[PDB]
């Protein structure tokens, strides 16, 4: 699957938000070497922490059918928003940990596309051997 | 699907968990009246407060893929302690507003199995028309 | 301290409240044994996964003031909403954990009063020693 | 109050941490310009996903008690940990919208200390007016 075809099924994904509060629509889709998609969207509660982000959906729903970090191959994350979004903080603290330094991470708004890594959304960070080895 | 076989998925998904600071698996699965199934298995985070349960992960990810509290027939949560647990209180906030009241939750340590719904687990809930119409 | 006078704190902290998003104001005093207060309101963030409750940022203060459960006396929790409110899921699981059974709640929506505990807000708890006996 | 003075405040809060499952102590302390302290510390949950991180307990406080951005003159969070730790993902998500661009953040270990501020931790940020804007 290309970027652009991955980005659509994000854009369905977006179709699929459950944000009753604030009206912000996320669509997410991660792609798996093996060619299976994961569409996840946001999903908000009235106590708003319990809110669950829509790249969040996506990745937790990879994981929970036994896909690991090595067999991703690429996410995107997209939005209708006026400038092109990226993960808040904590999707970033999830993607830092789920996905390896390679895999890309497509963002766009449906007017502009950018691609990152994990690594460059997030410096300093705090790793699964840092607290193991501590 | 019956509830044994919808179980069997759940102890499936309960092999996916990621928990590598805790050791604890959980497994989920939610299965939609059309007969579709989604799998979740709890995902922790070296920053533990990032950390997903499974019943959220299967949860979120029926809902990403545009199935609604109506479309949903039955939960199962499982695990291999010493006894039955229910979802936690982040779960239940969750299951609170995405749950219809009659939507069986069925849980099983695998040498006993309850059967519950959301309103018994969680007692003076604030819902949704709590907060649109305060 | 008595519990109207109690719940008087709840209401000041309540008017501290941070919530650019609901306009929903919460607030919580927890009281030491010892006399000391600790005020708590809801905080909200744009990624509203981030948001925290008012009972939370009261009982987070005083645990990390050095406060233990057998050091608290009480929580009141206030709103302005049509009925009494308890707190929500999240809170629960926290409460859970950090209060005592027995330790009064007093909930208010400056027209009516409830006194609860954590045991009536949470059927079947998850608690520490099912997890450290795992 | 100096830096050095702040970070030990921080220290302080370290040891008032509540950390039964990981044993991970962090401490912070955000300091108002009126020379008000709040004390912070990670304080966890069985269930891990419910867990407060130590700089959200300070700065959650503070708001709590009334301050705002504009009175908060810095922010110290330390550890023991072997390198220099920085707040993680969920914590920068948080300080994105409760600090000023340029307040300072202390980090130490107790071996070294560095000097950040939220923009340095946290690019292409996701803020109120985004989201206020949609
Ligand atoms: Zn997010
Ligand atoms: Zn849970
Ligand atoms: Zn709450
Ligand atoms: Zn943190």
């Amino acid at each position: 699957m290309n970027k652009e075809d991955l980005l659509k099924k994000a854009f369905e994904a977006m179709e699929n938000a459950y944000a009753p509060y604030s009206n912000y629509h996320v669509g997410a889709c991660a792609l798996m070497k093996d060619g299976t998609t994961f569409l996840g969207a946001n999903i908000e509660n009235a106590s708003y922490g319990a809110t669950n982000c829509g790249e969040r959906s996506a990745i937790f729903a990879a994981y929970s059918n036994g896909y690991r970090a090595d067999d991703i191959e690429a996410l995107a994350i997209v939005t209708d928003g006026d400038r092109v979004g990226a993960p808040c903080g904590i999707c970033r603290q999830v993607l830092s940990e789920l996905l390896n330094d390679n895999t890309p991470i497509y963002l766009s708004n449906g007017k502009e596309t950018l691609e990152k890594t994990i690594d460059e959304l997030l410096p300093m960070r705090f790793t699964k051997e840092d607290l193991l080895g501590h």
